[PDB]
């Protein structure tokens, strides 16, 4: 039934089965010492502390939040989301998790896996246009109770009142990507994937999205340190 499952598993992608549907889930771990551009992910802890000690009212204030509450979130689209990526920073590590829609008609499985795990009220984002949340028809209570709470932009909107992520990476964060698959190619790659279901078509897209969510961490740190200096 589900094709290329062995090939997907080598890439760290496994299926999540739900209600006669499925989605594909990838998980990568990084050490807290990992440097992504100028900053190691361990500097997040410092900026969350400084925010909690700050009397400054700001859209990016982490006052009242712990570092684990923040979901660094980025999506790819085809117009609707087909890839949900997020990173989360814990005491020993950073976890990147990606939920891939294998084709239209699997949205219940996608939302069941994503909404089970992500606090959609605490997203850190860099999205210019409002999120194109996929449409879904379900009885399930977890999903229905969230559809109208699905935000246009993250709570921590890194683009607030304000430029491409690539340009910020190079000019501000000191991040250089090797042989990146650009976001504007994801639609065409995904369109061909729907038919052929060959993992090779999306491995580059999945790496790009992974690099996206890590850069959101580096950007949040960068912007916070500028503010709290
Ligand atoms: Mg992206």
């Amino acid at each position: 039934d589900i094709p290329f499952l062995e090939e997907w598993e080598a890439f760290g992608m496994k299926p999540f089965i739900f209600e006669d549907e499925y989605c594909l889930i990838r998980e990568v771990e990084y050490p807290l010492s990992h440097r992504h551009g100028l900053y190691s992910f361990s500097e997040l802890e410092e900026v969350i502390t400084l925010w909690n000690q700050s009397g400054l009212s700001h859209t990016l204030s982490a006052k009242g939040y712990n570092k684990n509450n923040l979901f660094f979130f980025d999506t790819e689209t085809t117009n609707t989301i087909f890839l949900l990526g997020h990173a989360r920073v814990y005491e020993d590590r950073v976890t990147v998790k990606q939920h891939l829609l294998p084709k239209p008609g699997n949205e219940v499985a996608l939302y069941q896996s994503f909404l089970s795990e992500v606090d959609i009220t605490s997203l850190v984002t860099y999205n210019g246009k409002a999120f194109d949340w996929p449409q879904v028809k379900t009885r399930h209570t977890l999903i229905r109770d969230r559809l109208p709470k699905l935000p246009e932009f993250g709570h921590f909107d890194l683009l607030h009142g304000a430029v491409s992520l690539g340009t910020v990476e190079k000019e501000e964060l000191g991040i250089r990507r090797l042989e990146d698959t650009p976001g504007y190619l994801a639609p065409m790659l995904y369109f061909h994937f729907i038919k052929a279901q060959e993992p090779d078509l999306l491995k580059g897209v999945l790496h790009h999205n992974e690099m996206d969510v890590l850069s959101l961490i580096s950007l949040y740190i960068h912007m916070s340190k500028k503010i709290l200096s």
